[PDB]
Order: C-alpha cells, then sequence, then structure tokens
C-alpha cells in the first residue's frame, strides 16, 4: 500500500466518514488524467488506491470533497474542496500518508513519508 | 482592497518576501481565465490585486508558488504549490483575506471575511 | 508594542472580540508572578500590555480564556484554555506577535518575531 | 486504553520518536499532581498510560517536551513545551486520542473522542 489518505473533523472531534476522494496524474500535454477514487471509512481512512508497480515517478494530485461533507452536517463552508499536489518517488519508492484536518473556514494538510 | 493575501514561515517565525501569487476566475465555459498576479512585500502581504467593481460574483482560484521559496533556501519540499478555491460575493460584496502558514512537509490556510 | 496577541474563529472566519488574556513571568524562586492582562478588541487584537523597559529577559506565559468564548455561543468545547510558554529577549530586545486560531475540538498557535 | 498520544514532525515529514510526555490531575487545592509518563515509539505513539477504573472524572493536563526534540535535531525552537488541558468523562467514559503537529515556531493540537 504505497498511498493512503486520513481525514479528521475539528468541530466535532471525530474521524470524517463517507468523504469522497479523487486522485489524478499529470499528462505530457499538462492536463490532469483520472487515476483512482473512493470514500473514507468509519475510521476516516482510505486504503487500496494503487499498487507498487503502478505508482511510478510523476506528479500527482489528490482532491477531497470537503464542501459536500459540511453541507451534509448543515454547516456553511468557505472552500470548494481541499487539494494536495506533489512529485512522487524522486529518490526511489516510498510509502505516503496524506493527513488532513478540517474546519469550515480553515484546513491543514501534512505528508508522512516512510521508506 | 476587496482581496488581500498574507504568507508566513513556520520554521523561522517570519513573513515571507518575494513569493509569487497568481489569481484565476471560472468562465462560462468551465475554463480558468487569468484574473490578477503579483509578489509579496517585506511584511509578507500582497495588496491591490482588484477593485470592488471588477470583483463580481464567481468561483476564484489563488495559487501560491511555495516550491520556489523553499528551493531558494536549499530545501526540496513536499508540495508543488498551495492552491485555494472558493465562491465569492454570493450574498453581496465582502472583503477577503487569504492567509497561508508554511513548513517543508505541511501547509495550512485560513479565510477572514468581513462586511464593510 | 513589544508584545501583541491576535485571535481568530475558524468556524465563522472572523476575529474574536471580548476574549480575556492573562500574562505571567517566572520569578527567581520558580513561581508564576502576574505581569499583565486585558481583553481583545473588535479586530480581535490586544495592544499595550507592556513597555520595552519593563519587558526584560525571562520565561513568560500567555493564557487565553477560550472556554468562556465557546460557552457564550452555546457550545461545550474540549479545551479549558490555550496556554503559550516561551523564553523572551535572550539575544537582545525583539517584538513578539502571538496568534491563535480556534475550533471547538482543536487550536493552533504561531509566533512572529521581528527586530526593530 | 482510555488515553493515547500521537505526535508528527512538519519539517521532516515523519513521526516524532523518543519525545517525553507527562500527565497530571488537578488537586482540591488547585495544584497539579503527577499521574503518568512515557516516551513516544518509532510510530510516534504512546499507549498504556492509564486504565478504565483509574481514569475517573476530573481536570487533566498533558505536557509534551518539544524543546528537547528540536535541540536533538540542531534546530532553534520558540516554545518551552506544548500543553493540553481538558475536563474528562463529563457525560460518561470515553476514549481520547490527543494528536499534535509540530514546527519550530508553530504547533496545532486536536482531540479525537470515541464512545
Amino acid at each position: 500500500c504505497p498511498l493512503m489518505v486520513k481525514v479528521l473533523d475539528a468541530v466535532r472531534g471525530s474521524p470524517t466518514i463517507n468523504v469522497a476522494v479523487h486522485v489524478f496524474r499529470k499528462a505530457a500535454d499538462d492536463t490532469w488524467e483520472p487515476f483512482a477514487s473512493g470514500k473514507t471509512s468509519e475510521s476516516g481512512e482510505l486504503h487500496g488506491l494503487t499498487t507498487e508497480e503502478e505508482f511510478v515517478e510523476g506528479i500527482y494530485k489528490v482532491e477531497i470533497d470537503t464542501k459536500s461533507y459540511w453541507k451534509a452536517l448543515g454547516i456553511s463552508p468557505f472552500h470548494e474542496h481541499a487539494e494536495v499536489v506533489f512529485t512522487a518517488n524522486d529518490s526511489g519508492p516510498r510509502r505516503y500518508t496524506i493527513a488532513a484536518l478540517l474546519s469550515p473556514y480553515s484546513y491543514s494538510t501534512t505528508a508522512v513519508v516512510t521508506n
């Protein structure tokens, strides 16, 4: 499992359940090509997006549908979504966890990178 | 100003000068049209991007070139950029401050919205 | 001012007014002595806490009453307060801004330090 | 396991290893009384601090020694430590995870609270 996503709710103090997540890779003509997708579990986690052989060097984008989450809770949001864009595997293959912390008018994101 | 951007360095506890910023709007055909651009000052702030009459209802994108900032200090960071996407002026005119806080492997972003 | 405090609400995207703030210093016998206090203004800022001559070398504590803010809005939050502890003026006089960003179950804090 | 602590490094993109952590409970005369302590693992986590029968209602403090971590890495820090103070079990017993994200001049903390 070379790529995982984990999401938390700063208003309720809980994992973020049933949030949609889409992954893209950058094409040669500089457009974004669809790569993988899913929804977060009861623990706020999304596993099994890709494999070691498929996840080659390149530039990748992860888009989290934060607007649809806040609307389901009846709370007004600022952002359309939360994004993360990064270059992968520049010094060999690694395991990547993308962690996000969500509020209606503010978010933070962090990468935890292992061998 | 109806739109201002402010940027800080979380390693050094200091404003970030000379950081490039590009703004886009979503057009009727669902493509991103260039709207405004500039660089941050000595205080880490960028003013004067637009006017109340130009800044109508719509979906806007703010892209901050964080990778060039870290590379000039000798560091290879995780992110290519930081990008903030939002609907503006839906309930009438407002003033927007977009703040960003930077680390080599993390960033946060906050919006302050006021009615004049 | 050599010391300023600024507070924001991450649910509403707005400055937080009327929030209580208390400052303490560490004395020679390792006990906390009261140093200064005040409340935030309409812009969410608190100025005028001390002077350059009073603000000597030492360890300082800034306590922000976040629980009273949330309770007045009908909310029972996780934290009792937010408390920031730091050594000041070790390498000569500097100016300090202590910022805090608030949610019911989370808070962040940042220091901006400048030389005049 | 009613109480757990998890810590991450925003400069290096890694869990925070071998950071000291102390826990206190508030006494009747308003002083802080020592309660438990330990160090973070290779995954940045600290388990086994207390039990369900010992962890009664009251006000608790968690202190993370962030200054000693940055000094070990040769990086100048702003804060003496990171603190978290909270009232526990007001509506019955819960499981609490205290999550912290660290930079030399800035930190964030969040509670994840389960049944």
